[PDB]
């Protein structure tokens, strides 16, 4: 769909993800390839398949984020499944086809909500005419000067102008309606009333299929958790099973959905792993083949942490400022304040368990717990979160490890 | 259906698969027999059953390809199922009948897609008459001169010709429509309706049944993994269970589809295994009888690799060239550049895990990750992939084994 | 139904099965008894139940074949279930009622296809009148000389005569139709069009029930696999369970099908076993009672093998000749050629695993693999498969045991 | 319903079951009580519940027979369930409610069949009027003389009488029909329609509920196999679980049928066990309370065998005679011939495994396998089965034990 060059894709991705440039280019080549395909002939369009990617890296460093923004950047249906979610099907459990179903039920919850945007003006334009007709019951067979029904547009224009907020005046209009009612109702009762007429069925739902088949993006988290490990055997065939079960989906097949027959042949798959226990070559042959692209993501550094705090669009720090504004409070982060927030986050991750950038949300959130509460009773103030503030609120917590496993 | 002699079939298969002539001949006789049967009399048409084949050979050497191209050659419904899938039905699992159901659901998504083909022309040749009849409302009672109609075929033709591109001009036409939607859209909405009213829904779905029963092709992958092994016993019963469960399908029976009742008596089965652990004689006797054909496929040599790289139709090397051209880049592989790509792929397979030809895809992709990204910014250029380039991009990675298990 | 004497039944069975005369008479007494029952009074018709048989013998010696031809000989609904198919239901798995359902879904797929025979002339007789009426639009209210609408039968007879192959002349006829179309379509569109009128519902489907209840034949393969063995206990109750589960079906009960309520009280059951591990007396008491008839089948001999090769109707050898004819090739088997085919088959079965007559299909098929391929390029020739040919093509294979487990 | 005194019930049971008088008396009081209850007042009709019985005795000695004849004597719905069936529900299994569902589905297949009885006369007495009204189209306005109609009862009677056999003469009659189908068929089609329009569908299915609730008879076989044993523990909980699950059914509750809501409060339960391993006092206490009646059934003696062979109604010996007569053969058993048949049956039971009276069926069948086949070719003859014949056909087999475990 999008005509963005890889380089432009990576750029656009740099607005939400710090670092991890390689994974960015990998995911960017993939998207651009979908464009590259449509520019080919009949034969070669069937033959050319998605270049599925296998992202390799430690927790919370941007794997899913990259895949989510990539998806969002191409207004593509996106689904994220955890691979072990099927390791129990040997006893019972969701079938893998569910992936394509969900990638469909959300590929719908998408075309639906996005059919409310396109149809949010129609009910308030060529449909607000409902009340205006009961405000000034049109002439007995309008004449015909294509400006005659635009003429009032004096008596008329006055009713539409006064309808800029003034209502609650009960009337009635038209299974059409007829029923007598208000306007904080007849008007809204009109919103949906005239909107279901513009949107049809066998195209809306027929399109979700079109999307999924053409722009679907499946993200299989922890694919490494379904590889074989030298600890047992019974659980391995269980794992290797999910691999075989996943095989049809990435090799090309047909799945049944209560919306129609979906074809996976062109769904893009981004698998994800840590590969500390297993290695990508432990994946079954058929799967390694369908996972041509391999890209690693590095662990995050304190500097990456500082940058993640403020650089992205709608960064946690930015959001925070916004939210405190809601309370009429002006929050401000000095460079050293942020340098310390990141510092703390790094400390806890190093002293206890490493959870990557996630740690910033809990640290940031604890740090602010006080302002968040008092925010309403501080209205009209300029609060500055500087290094001092940061230290007074986090030091004790970070310093105390056992407490860190609970509170941070 | 096809009237191709076995020899002609093998030829047409030679266009996609390198070597493996014995397996080609085997799969060829099978097809030719479906014809041979329809040439017999009433009685003999029930007696003569498919000559199911059991392909024996190492991973990624052409077994599935041969079968998929065989089916795609006879426009036959094709399903590939991993036998071990049903090993878990013992605790709960996809029924084996599912194989014939899915064979049907894709045999539907097939006859249905190939339906949009013939109804994509007349679908929009009688669809024009619609938009035209509202740009030149026909006279009150056409004058039966079977040319008095083709009169505008003056005024008329002007719109048809001016409708060869210049459109997107709001209109109104006809549960028919009656609405006043743009021409760009009337046209679109029209594609549907005229196409639909042109499709016999009953005979449609009844045809998929006809296909499955007549030209169905089931490929049971890794059947050798459901044979008995001297490692345990509990699994052997479940393993052998899947054979007993599969037994009715290849012996002849009736399964219930949500599209009708299908009979498996003439579906062609191509079973596949590596048979390193078990031997074909380990299959239950009822099954060995239904797999009269045994053909081995040899492992691929580096020479096979070089050829698989450029020789087939839409070979991966050709595909890359096509894709890069979409970007305006002329890509060319020198004989030695290709000799070296195959060389590398063989190396990782001998060095690490042998995944057959699948390995060329990952090497080839890693080799081009650079060009693929820069493509757009390299427009109008003649990039040449020779031995130098190849060695500069793969050698280090290939030489580093542990890295190979991750990146190649 | 059939009024055939046992002796006549056995005769008719001798046309497909070599030897196994005892099992033939056993199965013959059973069929004749169903006739014997209908010739009795009210009371005795309820009381007299089928004399279910337990066939005892080694693999592939004619057990199922005998039961299939018996079934076919009486145009009776037939189903073949593998007994262990239910040993896993303790964890999950098909319920035994499925037997009666499938014996119904196929007792339908039967009455349906056999309703297409009876109705294959009606659409091409009292229904081909469709086109003939648009070829010569009948008079405005035909007169009435019962030979007046037989009069044309000059203009008329000329249209029906020219309709012996000449079509593709588009017309139109009549939710009737009306729609304009061709004749390689309007004519076929008429085939089914006028056929669904003759066949009704509540009799067609109502009859399948009637068949199953009256002439149903259930073949429980490997009943011996669900008997108790002195190796464990947990799996025995699992086995003994299938026995208890099967009990209602052969003792007399009601099962629910999406076609109606079926009564098993008169379904004939032919159980089958090898009984090498267990003995029929290991079956539970209630089951031994319902399995009154016991008959053994002997292992096959080389001579039996030679006879099976050529004697039965549509024997593999005969079929082969037929199929090669399709290619315009004349195949011929000399006595010694066949003596050797059987010989080889016996050798492999004795040197590796014995699979009875099955072995002949794989041997025969390997032997011919070459002619089968070249058949098209040999058109108009007289190929003789004699002892020499046989030996040149099979010796090496049979002689090599490990190879025999793969290729033969 | 039945107004039979217990003593009269036992008498009527004596017609099918030899001995086991105590069990007959026990099952007799139970029936008589259902009457005794309906004779009480409002209150006491809720209080008085069935007096469920627990039959204790070796296999094949008359337990199930007694219960089936008891039910068939009261035209009551009867279901026999093997208790151990639900032992596997622990991992997955038929719900115990299924017992009351199936009781209903056969209680339907019952009231529905017994519906075709009363609608098999008037079904084809008003069905004639149809075919007659088209062979003697009634006058325009019959002349109200309630005999002016029975006038042809001249012309009319001629067709009715000539319709006592001579038919199969194409006609036409009337969604009614209107079609022109043969008389043989109009007649057939007529059987249906007139029968159907004569059946109150609502009251039909509502009656099955009435039966199950009022005269239902559940026979829970081998309940002793769900009592606790000092062999394990895990199975005891599941074993005991089935008792707890069965508990609501015999204590009084409501189950959901796909034909309505059924209440078990008055279903009569006859439990059955061998109780060699467990003792009735091992049933859970809540269950022992619901099984107030305990009756033992003695093992069968050879004298019992001789009597079971000829004494009952439609005894197996009588049945054979009937069946052979269908072939025109007069079969006769001499007193000593029968004494010897029983003798053999007792012998195999003492020699091998004791399967009770069930053993007479297999011996009797093996003994007649010869006559049964030759029957037709023996027409018009007086074959006599005496001691000589018997000994000549059974002795060798009986004496050979291992052979007995297979053939008898
Ligand atoms: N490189 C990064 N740039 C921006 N945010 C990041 C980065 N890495 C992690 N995060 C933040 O941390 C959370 C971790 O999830 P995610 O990014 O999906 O990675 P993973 O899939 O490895 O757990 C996300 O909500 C994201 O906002
Ligand atoms: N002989 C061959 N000729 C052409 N391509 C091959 C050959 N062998 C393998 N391949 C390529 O490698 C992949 C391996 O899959 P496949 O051919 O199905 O074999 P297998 O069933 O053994 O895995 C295929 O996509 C195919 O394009
Ligand atoms: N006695 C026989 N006469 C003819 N064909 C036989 C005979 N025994 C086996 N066969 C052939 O071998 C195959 C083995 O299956 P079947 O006859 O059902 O026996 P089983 O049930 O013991 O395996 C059949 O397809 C049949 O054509
Ligand atoms: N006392 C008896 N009188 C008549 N027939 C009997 C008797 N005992 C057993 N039988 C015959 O043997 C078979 C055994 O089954 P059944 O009578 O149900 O007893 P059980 O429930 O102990 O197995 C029945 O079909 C029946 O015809």
């Amino acid at each position: 769909h999008s005509e963005m060059t890889p380089r432009e894709i990576v750029s656009e991705l740099d607005k939400h993800i710090i670092g991890q440039d390689n994974a960015k280019r990998s995911v960017a080549i993939a998207l651009r390839n979908r464009w590259r395909r449509m520019q080919l002939n009949e034969e070669l369009r069937h033959e050319v398949t998605p270049k599925n990617i296998l992202m390799i890296g430690p927790t919370g460093v941007g794997k899913t984020e990259i895949a989510r923004r990539l998806a969002k950047l191409a207004n593509a249906p996106f689904i994220k499944v955890e691979a072990t979610k099927f390791t129990e099907v040997g006893y019972v459990g969701k079938e893998v086809d569910s992936i394509i179903r969900d990638l469909t039920d959300a590929a719908v919850k998408m075309v639906r909500v996005q059919a409310i945007e396109k149809n949010r003006y129609r009910a308030e334009e060529l449909a607000e005419e409902r009340i205006l007709d009961v405000l000034i019951p049109p002439a007995k067979n309008n004449w015909g000067q294509t400006e005659q029904q635009q003429e009032p547009s004096a008596a008329r224009q006055a009713f539409r102008k006064k309808l800029r907020e003034g209502q609650l005046d009960d009337k009635e209009i038209e299974k059409q309606k007829a029923r007598k009612l208000k306007i904080k109702d007849a008007m809204k009762l009109l919103i949906e009333e005239e909107a279901a007429k513009l949107v049809n069925p066998e195209e809306l739902k027929q399109d979700a299929i079109d999307a999924v088949e053409q722009h679907g993006i499946v993200f299989i988290d922890e694919i490494d958790k379904i590889c074989k490990r030298g600890e047992s055997s019974g659980p391995d065939v269980s794992r290797e099973g999910v691999q075989r079960d996943l095989l049809p989906l990435v090799e090309g097949c047909t799945v049944s959905t209560k919306h129609g027959m979906v074809k996976t042949d062109h769904i893009l798959f981004i698998a994800s792993g840590a590969f500390q226990i297993a290695k990508p070559s432990d994946l079954i042959p058929e799967l390694q083949g369908r996972l041509p692209i391999r890209v690693e993501l590095q662990a995050l550094t304190t500097s990456d942490f500082e940058r993640i705090l403020t650089e992205p669009n709608a960064s946690i720090t930015v959001q925070y400022k916004a939210l405190m504004a809601t309370e009429g409070v002006n929050i401000e982060f000095t460079d050293s304040g942020i340098k310390r927030i990141a510092e703390a986050a790094w400390q806890v991750n190093e002293s206890t368990e490493n959870i990557g950038a996630r740690r910033l949300h809990t640290v940031l959130e604890r740090l602010m717990e006080e302002i968040s509460y008092d925010a309403s009773d501080l209205s009209g103030q300029n609060i500055t979160i500087d290094a001092d503030y940061v230290s007074k609120h986090l030091d004790a917590l970070v310093a105390d490890e056992d407490l860190s496993r609970f509170i941070l």
